[PDB]
Formats: structure tokens, C-alpha cells, sequence
């Protein structure tokens, strides 16, 4: 029987370039969203989102590299190479062929899809880049990385939209738990702040319009929603068998314990109004741990800002704690991060993570009117201190009512 | 220890829209490369490709629906329709929950990526489709179709390029052999047959300019190759644990035995000259099936007719097959189908499913001229008839040094 355990971490965030600097933010409940500059955006109905700030990689990929990839990919192996790095690991010839990568996006390289996109139509196929496909394709964060780090064996990549940090991360545990490999870098990338991300989410009046305040946008639960905030980023985790990770003498965040997954088989891109769905998820998870939704302390929700959404995840929530759905704290730290779509379940497992390790829960900012019939405690504006928390659970729920639920246990 | 087995079979391909008819073309030796005439290829300088022919989905996706979704994704529901009919399984609400799917592509909905950045260039984000992000990410097609047959259980899509097709049939299985789901529907779809697609491949100089014959530009270890043909399509199949599907008298195509998964760590789009990442992948379908190479006796190619791939996999063969490398049989059905991309391993895995039930092998066409060191028996030109062949191995390798290997066995 092997268990799984987490013992590096990287991220890039809207409120941080690193770990540590992104999770001191979102316990200070500050906001990581602003205006966007990068484009043109009088036309747009959104003007703002959550930007990776002051992105720098020159020293992890040369500008010659660069060319090749597009920003979501270099902000996946700048996140990947952190986590490596605070991994610990040494790679060595016997350990190649048990070293892989399980990382994915929702939508990939929607800047190089563009530039390339505008130079055929500008001058004909003759002007499309020879790096059109490899620059843009969603598994071109864990190819970079296993060539980076000599890593050989096995590599995937999951997308499932704004599902995918979490169903990346739940399959490298599955690969090593079935003993395909002993470590696995893990997470999600993506770099949708662009004209056909925000101009394409807007189009689906899923986007908030909030442009007066940007940074009051994002509110879960909050009667005055109006949409999700689109926010860039990456999440990695380096995930490992736990012997392997002992014998090393490895750092050991936590145990990842649970993996739920489920389909809502409702609609194409809204949730059931029951949360049926979401309910499934977290049920499996529980399950897949052999535990019960009592034990759980804190629950990092999907919580997206939308008036439909929010709702439907409270609605799984009560019908999965019951009793104790009011003792469970609830939070979105999209109210500060913004939705990272298929990085979001990656830097939310993170953040479910440290939560155990400092026994801090990060609050949900903007909730300053809650909806009606709520009886949960969504962990309103303020951090709070927990004491004997020993699991916590991260959800991510996406288009194609796909969703997964992750678990982590203290030690 | 639970054992999974394919119980249905959905499949477009450029040599046919139903199973039986692709199989059949197949063992013919038919091409299914053609002319492309949907877009003008005048400045482009492959003009040809593998396309599916008098594609209809009236009948089972309205016009009104078709609206929401690409090319690659009605691809994706025809070929899981046809597969879910062929299975015989009723969906009742005690079945739900445990019936998935594990669907993916490589590049996703090329087509519509145009169409709506042509949009945004003309007029503005204004003009960009409200479905613009649900009808071209890859998990659509498992989106799509969990809702359509009420299915619940588990829903990933795995997007590893050219490798797609096996990487999602694999975790199908081990998604089932874990216990989170007693049957998936797996395998991948693709529709890269358009100006991004050509012209990208193009660009990077991947592609076969051989315009003055269309049918034999596709020819695998032969002396004249010059790159890869595009392919357009879909394959499905219906996995199920044994005894689940024993006890509901289902039909019983072939079981899975392997799966292998390796990454090359070598470079973003070659192979590299030693194969070694095939090989790899070979080698840990073998140890998951628990049987020897010299058992395999039939190997579907990935043999994309590229000069440096087709020689890397050969060399991998050689490596893994050693004695037995004369003895096997290898294939690669890529010289009249084209290369499917993220459809490749899935609808290869059909092939090599159908070759164990009919005991019959499909050519490698226009191999007119074998490259030197060949010791290898490539099936060159014509079916072969096959008696006691137990087992089937099927690969595919992609961009990002990511290779998988799936391994079939009689009844």
C-alpha cells in the first residue's frame, strides 16, 4: 500500500511569484487583481484581471527558448523549477525512469495562437511560426520540464478546463500509489488574460463588469456577484512515494490521502442547481481516504464568484456535512487570486496544503453580504487561527460539469 | 484484481465511417488520403490530407447544438455514440455514478479558433462567439457525451499531443482496475485539418510536400519519406471491468492487459536516434501485462513516415524485441490513414484489437524501398494472415519526448 506525499512546491499568482510570498498575501486578504495594460481593452466589457506581475524567467530560459514557448508554458516551468528545486531531489541515472510530470491547462497558449493567428491572416502560412504547435499544445510544460531535469518516466497531461490542477494532481498520486513511478511533478499553467480569454469568456456574460473595482470583483457567496475574475498563474507540487520520500530525508508538507472525481451530466457549461455533482466529488474523495466529512477542517472551495455557481456549491456542501456543515470552514481564495482555470486546482491544492501547515485558513474578502438561506461559515474577510485540523479538501469543478476533489492529511 | 476488457468500438476515420468499414479498407490497403478543397491551398505547401468523408451527425446532434462545438468535437460524440450503441449497456440510475469517460485530443477545435479570431480582427470582441471556450477545448467531446448518456462516474481528458489516444485509453483502464468506475468510454478525436494546422505543421517543415500523389506520401521506413500526412477522426472504446461486464452478457472484443508510459527528456519535437523513450514505454507495457516481447505479435506502429522517427522507432523495436525483432510483426496503418494526432492511439488501439479477433494484420503501403539496416518485417504492402497471435502491442510517442504503449490480448 503506498501512500503519497507532498514534498516541493512552486507557484507564480496574481498576489506572488513564489510559495511563501503568495500565501503570507491571501492570509493578509489582500487582492492580487488589476487593471489589464497588455492589450487594448476600451471594447471590453472586462477590463481588469489577475496578473502574474513583474514575470521573469531569464535566468531559467533563455530569450532564444523563450521564442518557442508561450507565456503559460514559461510560467509552468518557472513554477516547476521552484518546486524542484525545493524538492531537494537529485537526479541520477537510476532515478530518470522513475521521475515523471503530470501537468496540464484549460486553454493553453492563447497569446501564440493569436500572434500567429494574425500574422497568416496579415501575410499568408509563409508567416506562421515553425514553433506554432509546440509553443501553444497544453502538455508543453511537462515536456520542457522532464527535458529540463532529465526526467524519463512517465509523463500526461490533463485538461479538463478549470477542473485540471486538481485532476493533474489526483493522477500523479495514482501513478505512484500504482507504482509507475516514485516521484511526479504535479500542477497546472495558464495565461488566458488575453483578448480572446477575456473577449471570449465575455461573450458568455461569465465574466464580472465590475471595472470601477477591480479588486472588489471577485466576492463568493456575496448577493451583489456579478461573474468570475479571470487570474493567470501556475501551481506545481513535487509528489513522491513515501518511503522514497523518507530514505532522502525529505521535506514533508503533507499526505495527499483522497481523490475524487465525478460528472455532473447536467449541462455543457453551468451546474446543476443541486451541486449533485460537486457532491459526488467530495463524496469520493472521502471515500478514496476512508474517512468521514466530519474530519475534514477546512475545504478550499471552487468558489467562483457567479450567482449560479456559488450557490450550487453550497448546496453539496450541506449535502455532504450535514450536521456538521456549520463546524467545516468554507473559503474562495479566488476572492484575492481570481479564477486560474486549469491552474487553479493546482495552486488551491497548494494552499489546502500550507493551511495545515500553519493552521491558518485564508479568508474569503469581499463577502460583506452574504446570500440568504446560508448557514456555512465561508470565512469572511478575516483569516482564522483552527487548532487540531488534520485534513483538508480542495475543490475545482469545470465546463463539461467534469469535477475532482482532493484531500490532504497533516503529516 | 480487477481485470478490464473492451466491450465497444465507435470510430471515423479517413477510410471509413463506421468500424467494420475502416477495417475492411484497411486490410485492402485502401488510402484514405486526399486533396484538401475546404480551404484554399494554393500558398500552402501540403495540400493534402486524410479526411473524414460525408461526415452527417443530423441525426444525433441537432444543427442548433452543432452551433456550440467544433469540428473535433461532433467527431468525438458520432465516434462515442457509435461505440456506447455497439456496447448494448443500459444507463440506469444505479449505473450512473459508475460509468465515465477518458477523452482527449492533441490541438482541439482548430477551426473554430479561426473562425472567431477571423471574428475579432474584423469587428471586435463584440463579434466573438458566446461559445467560443466550451466549443474548442479538448474535454468537450467527454463533456458532451457524459451528459448525453447520463453518465456520472469519473470524466478526464488527457491531452499529450500525438500520444492522447493511448494515454486516455490507458488511465480509462486504470481508472476502472482502481475501482473508481466500471466502465469508461476512451479514446481521442481530432480535426487539425485546417489553415493553422497545415500551415503549422508546415512551418515546422514536419510535413510531406509529395502533392503530385497524395496516397503514397504516407510510406513509413521507406527511402523517399519526407515527413508526416495529416489525418482527421475519432476511435472509441468501451472498457469494462470483467466480471461487470460477464454478468450483463456483453460482447467481448479483446482485454487490457498494458499500459507503459515513458518520456524521452531528450528534446520538444524530435526522437531521439536511440529510441530509447520507445523503448521504454514498451518495456513497461510488457512488465504491467507481465509477459515477455517475444510474445507480442503484432506491434501498431506509431510510424509517422518522418525520416528521424520512423528509423527511432525501429531502433526501439530492435532494443526491446531483440532476438524476436524478425519474428514480430509491425505495422503502421499511419501509410493510408494519415497521423491522427490525439485520434492516433485510439483509433490504432481499434486496429490492434481487430487484428486479435480476425487474426489478420494490415500493411504498411507504399514501403517500396525499406531503408538498409532493416532486419524488421514491416508488413510491406499487402495483409497478413496470422494464426496463434494472443496479444497486440499498440504505440504512440508526441511532441514533448511523451510515449505510451498499450498492450491487447485474445479474449
Amino acid at each position: 500500500k503506498r501512500r503519497v506525499v507532498v514534498t516541493g512546491l512552486g507557484m507564480l499568482s496574481p498576489v506572488g511569484n513564489t510559495v511563501e510570498s503568495t500565501w503570507k498575501a491571501l492570509l493578509a486578504g489582500q487582492s492580487g487583481i488589476s487593471l489589464i495594460d497588455h492589450f487594448d481593452t476600451s471594447a471590453y466589457a472586462t477590463k481588469f484581471a489577475g496578473l502574474v506581475k513583474d514575470f521573469n524567467c531569464e535566468d531559467i530560459i533563455s530569450r532564444k527558448e523563450q521564442r518557442k514557448m508561450d507565456a503559460f508554458i514559461q510560467y509552468g516551468i518557472v513554477a516547476g523549477v521552484q518546486a524542484m528545486q525545493d524538492s531537494g531531489l537529485e537526479i541520477t541515472e537510476e532515478n530518470a525512469t522513475r521521475i515523471g510530470a503530470a501537468i496540464g491547462s484549460g486553454i493553453g497558449g492563447l497569446g501564440l495562437i493569436e500572434e500567429n493567428h494574425t500574422s497568416l491572416m496579415n501575410g499568408g502560412p509563409r508567416k506562421i511560426s515553425p514553433f506554432f504547435v509546440p509553443s501553444t499544445i497544453v502538455n508543453m510544460v511537462a515536456g520542457h520540464l522532464t527535458i529540463m531535469y532529465g526526467l524519463r518516466g512517465p509523463s500526461i497531461s490533463i485538461a479538463t478546463a478549470q477542473t485540471s490542477g486538481v485532476h493533474n494532481i489526483g493522477h500523479a498520486a495514482r501513478i505512484i500509489a500504482y507504482g509507475d513511478a516514485d516521484v511526479m511533478v504535479a500542477g497546472g499553467a495558464e495565461k488566458a488574460s488575453t483578448p480572446l480569454g477575456v473577449g471570449g469568456f465575455g461573450a458568455a456574460r461569465a465574466l464580472s463588469t465590475r471595472n470601477d473595482n477591480p479588486q472588489a470583483a471577485s466576492r463568493p457567496w456575496d448577493k451583489e456577484r456579478d461573474g468570475f475574475v479571470l487570474g493567470d498563474g501556475a501551481g506545481m507540487l513535487v509528489l513522491e512515494e513515501y518511503e522514497h520520500a523518507k530514505k532522502r530525508g525529505a521535506k514533508i508538507y503533507a499526505e495527499l490521502v483522497g481523490f475524487g472525481m465525478s460528472s455532473d451530466a447536467y449541462h455543457m457549461t453551468s451546474p446543476p442547481e443541486n451541486g449533485a455533482g460537486a457532491a459526488l466529488a467530495m463524496a469520493n474523495a472521502l471515500r478514496d481516504a476512508g474517512i468521514e466529512a466530519s474530519q475534514i477542517g477546512y475545504v478550499n472551495a471552487h468558489g467562483t464568484s457567479t450567482p449560479a455557481g456559488d450557490k450550487a456549491e453550497a448546496q453539496a456542501v450541506k449535502t455532504i456535512f450535514g450536521e456538521a456543515a456549520s463546524r467545516v470552514l468554507v473559503s474562495s481564495t479566488k476572492s484575492m487570486t481570481g479564477h486560474l482555470l486549469g491552474a487553479a486546482g493546482a495552486v488551491e491544492s497548494i494552499y489546502s496544503i500550507l493551511a495545515l501547515r500553519d493552521q491558518a485558513v485564508p479568508p474569503t474578502i469581499n463577502l460583506d453580504n452574504p446570500d440568504e438561506g446560508c448557514d456555512l461559515d465561508f470565512v469572511p474577510h478575516e483569516a482564522r487561527q483552527v487548532s487540531g485540523m488534520e485534513y483538508t479538501l480542495c475543490n475545482s469543478f469545470g465546463f463539461g460539469g467534469t469535477n475532482g476533489s482532493l484531500i490532504f492529511k497533516k503529516i
